[PDB]
């Protein structure tokens, strides 16, 4: 059946804002930013010390505009970039983060250092907080701060990034309507992720599969259930056999790494066996006579806000 007008009322109800549309994100990321600055004066006062300063950027889904609203019991995960004014090399880059996780002492319930970011955790919504080097005095290359507290010495890194180029690349993929179609299918496979994952790396993952594998689907209308079937497909024929199935995706800019290396063989076995399922229920929804039949097909998948209309 003809599901166009369903997938558009879905895309309504889980569309979230972007930060440039959005002043209630904005005002939490300004929040925890502040904190964060008026934390690191006194962290480093106390230690009689000039504190360091940091230049802050839009980072993630809510700066690439492919976010979404979580599930009831989800949080909402405001992705932040802080580029501090130090040298990479004059710094070891956990020491880096536990400034950040120093400043937050009393911010909430505090900080959490983690490999790729420090985390500020809120009632219903996270703050991952990114920390790079400043390029310029870092020899020209924008750095991530990797590694734990008490993390061995081959497993903390200045690590080479490009985030800027990440969002350009999204962003420049496409244009216009097409574009259009393109972020309403990285928020589907968002809601299907938080739906049907009880999953981490597949909100990344999913962004730089569809870099790779979208295509737009439209005849007399845009055709987003024949879009999402297209792109399900590329991934599942994307799959390779090492110990298991895989899916390896490279990040289209520097470091290029696999953004699904962190999911266990398991993990990817069960994310094959769900994108096969969804695979079918797209197809079941295309053949079904009845729209009622077409619709509940989807909702196994994408959930309680797919519309699912009577008889
Ligand atoms: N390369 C990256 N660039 C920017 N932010 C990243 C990067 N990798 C991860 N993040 C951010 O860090 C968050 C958590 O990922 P992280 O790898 O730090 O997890 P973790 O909790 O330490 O677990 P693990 O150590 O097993 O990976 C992500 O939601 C994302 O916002
Ligand atoms: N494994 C990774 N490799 C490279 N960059 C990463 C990785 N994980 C996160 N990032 C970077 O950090 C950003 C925020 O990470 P996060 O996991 O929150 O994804 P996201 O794009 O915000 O999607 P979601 O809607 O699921 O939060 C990504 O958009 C990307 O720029
Ligand atoms: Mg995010
Ligand atoms: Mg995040």
């Amino acid at each position: 059946a003809p599901v166009q007008k369903q997938f558009r009322e879905f895309h309504d109800r889980i569309k979230l804002a972007q930060y440039d549309e959005n002043q209630t994100l904005r005002d939490e990321r300004d929040a925890v930013l502040t904190a964060v600055r008026e934390g690191l004066k006194k962290v480093f006062a106390d230690r009689g010390e000039a504190a360091p300063t940091f230049t802050p950027f839009n980072q993630g889904s809510y700066a690439m505009n492919t976010g979404v609203k979580p599930l009831e019991g989800g949080e909402y995960d405001i992705d932040v970039g802080i580029i501090l004014n130090i040298a990479k090399d004059d710094h070891d880059p956990v020491e880096v983060k536990k400034w950040i996780r120093d400043a937050l002492k009393d911010y909430g319930n505090g900080a959490e250092i983690r490999r790729s970011c420090v985390t500020v955790f809120k009632p219903g919504y996270h703050v991952d907080l990114a920390v790079y080097a400043d390029p310029e005095l870092s020899g020209g290359t924008l750095c991530i701060a990797k590694g734990k507290e008490n993390s061995g010495d081959e497993h903390r890194l200045w690590q080479i990034s490009d985030p800027q180029g990440f969002q350009d690349r999204i962003a420049s993929k496409l244009s216009g309507d097409d574009a259009a179609q393109f972020r309403r299918c990285i928020r589907y496979l968002k809601r299907w992720r938080d739906f049907r994952f009880s999953a981490a790396p597949l909100g990344i993952g999913l962004t730089a599969a569809a870099y790779w594998w979208f295509q737009v689907s439209k005849g007399s209308g845009y055709d987003d259930r024949d879009a999402l079937e297209q792109f399900v497909q590329t991934m599942l024929d994307n799959f390779h056999d090492g110990s298991g199935p895989r899916l390896t995706v490279e990040l289209p800019v520097q470091p290029y790494n696999d953004v699904f290396e962190k999911m266990t063989g398991m993990q990817m076995e069960s994310f094959k066996s769900k994108l096969q399922a969804l695979l079918n229920a797209l197809k079941t929804a295309k053949s079904r006579l009845e729209l009622h039949d077409a619709c509940k097909a989807l909702a196994d998948h994408f959930g309680s806000e797919f519309p699912v209309p009577e008889k």
